DNA sequence: CGTAGGCACGTCTGCTCGGCTCGAGTGTTCGATCGCGACTGAGGA
């Protein structure tokens, strides 16, 4: 979680692109929301 | 010769004691949120 916070908007965006997250969530460009989704995607 | 006064079982009576269940009552542990300070990207001076 702290590691995901360090990940920064640029690399978490690229990770959400890699997992196949839809472009709306990538688009909102909210780092805090993006990390919560990426943590959920990793948990899945 | 007869004829009424003492010995074994059977079943019930009653009290004592020990054990088992069971639920009320009380203390102990552990996840489930609440709040605080802080982390960390973010659009305007």
């Amino acid at each position: 979680d702290a590691d995901l916070r360090r990940l920064s908007l640029k690399n978490a965006k690229q990770l959400l692109r890699k997992f196949g997250v839809p472009e709306e969530e990538i688009k909102k460009l909210s780092r805090w929301e993006v990390i919560d989704v990426v943590r959920t995607m990793s948990t899945e």
